């Protein structure tokens, strides 16, 4: 369930994880416009937005 930023994200929204574009990051939840996404470079786990990462394709 792995994907990829599309954009420079900045964590705005409280428990929110930061990533880069093109980043990567293990979706653990995708309940809801907000992911819960688990880094992998870093690992950081946190909210991110559904519409932000696209499939590592």
């Amino acid at each position: 369930n792995l994907v990829i930023a599309l954009h420079s994200y900045e964590p705005s929204h409280d428990g929110d994880l930061g990533f880069e574009k093109g980043e990567q990051l293990r979706i653990l939840e995708q309940s809801g416009e907000w992911w819960k996404a688990q880094s992998l470079t870093t690992g950081q786990e946190g909210f991110i937005p559904f519409n932000f990462v696209a499939k590592a394709n």
